[PDB]
């Protein structure tokens, strides 16, 4: 559930994309903020996922972020070999790890829930 | 589909897990790390996803990993509050969009695919 | 009362437990550490038990701890002789001597309690 | 079992006790001795619980303390806030601690024995 | 017969263990120590077994260990190839020589005992 | 199981033994080598077992050896002193030891395997 905010025009770019529920100002609006980067070399591309989610509160009459809770996300989509079932095998690990062990990651817990 | 390696003695520390499918020595092993390291102020602790997946190759009869596919993957598990619903926002909000991008995340292309 | 969170492999090692009646975020959750640590020369181990409670309040939106409870104890372990008898004189006495004196212990008072 | 030896004249002081079953002179005499210190600021008093426990040992024919027991137990007794239920909390928690894990504290041994 | 000591939380580091059966204070106990290190080309990892036996002795009412025996034992699991049914032939072979000509070895006769 | 290559007509010498199952040409036949060696001052022998098991491969049709895997061994059966439940005692727990951990020890992992 996020919203679209910047679209990049092509592959190679930058898009934005806004949390859905939440409805704060702008500056402290949680959002997803997906990059590609070229390599000098032409090597590889690097996938950037970051994710802000501002904690905030009212002091004085303004909001302010006390602390924030970000999430980041890199993948080296090598460009010099097409290795397409491997490349898949590195994310579909990732995301099977996460999503089992959820309860744990967010407690900021290596071992396994079982 | 990953085999336990090592697992950490308690939840501040690291666990090594390689790759189930791959039969390769264990030099050029994919492998995907956990490891939770806390903040020096104490403020949070920080969960790190690491996979490297070394492609093998063979030149002049010899074993040698030319290029390797490698993901990282960071969350800060905040210590200085209690916000499960907002970090498994985070969290869930992250492996969704790599989910359903998954396709063009292998290809470095950062437009959705819809 | 006591919940686990992080118990040492061996004997030589450290674990951390939770106070049990607490509800706060894990920054300021209160804590008892124990730590054992051999001596450089190998001459003993020493047994380290820290004791720490934050006092939170809530300020801006976010705790903070003005003050902290704090309790330290050290017993030095000789691996040079073994003089089991003794070694439990030592902390019997001062287990004895708190439990006596806990009423004056608490307000910083040096004074039996009769 | 310990008999007085010097207490103190008011609550901010030093009391001295030994130990009751020991006949040794008073060179080699195991001590409990208690010490309420005040802050420089003030802000809280600090109650410290020291016991010696040498072990008698005879070379040459002369008396010769080859080792010594020492045991040190320090309390933050705040005077900034009155918390007597968290302070009684917290010593209630240690020596609770020391009770239940003494067989192994005394063998410089972190782990639970249960 | 062995139980822990210290057991690095790491897969590659340094575990130690006490032997059972001896009773003798525990600077003097007899230990196993493995110890993982890994090459600088990461080629391989050499397992080292340490196992020293102090044999206890008193002098003059005091504790000296005259003479302790020894034994190592280091081994180069090699990374760069999976040759695993040949390693644990190695481990074997080197094993039930030990347990065969046990009686010889403590003895030092190279000669085999039929 | 190993069959004998050398034996020494004295009971201080050293001792080669082949192993049985491999097919390759002798040069490169994996081979257990046992040694006893005479302190200057007769306080002691030295047991030695070493094994070699070179990994044969075939380049540009020769037979050459591109890593080998090697295991030593040594202990001190002391002369000066008769400790021979002791002495079986080490033999025994490093034997016992290699054999519960070998899964652990032929991947470079000092952890324990349970």
């Amino acid at each position: 559930s996020i919203t679209k905010y910047s679209e990049s025009a092509g592959p190679i770019g930058q898009s934005i994309y806004t949390f859905t529920g939440v409805t704060v100002p702008a500056q402290y609006m949680p959002r997803l903020v997906a990059t590609t980067t070229v390599n000098k070399a032409g090597t590889n591309i690097e996938y950037k996922i970051a994710v802000n989610y501002p904690l905030v509160s009212v002091v004085d009459g303004a909001n302010v972020a006390l602390n924030t809770i970000r999430a980041n996300l890199s993948f080296t989509a090598l460009q010099s070999v097409i290795n397409t079932d491997e490349k898949l095998r590195v994310l579909d690990e990732i995301v099977s790890f996460i999503t089992a062990n959820k309860a744990n990651i967010i407690d900021g817990n290596v071992l396994t829930v079982t």
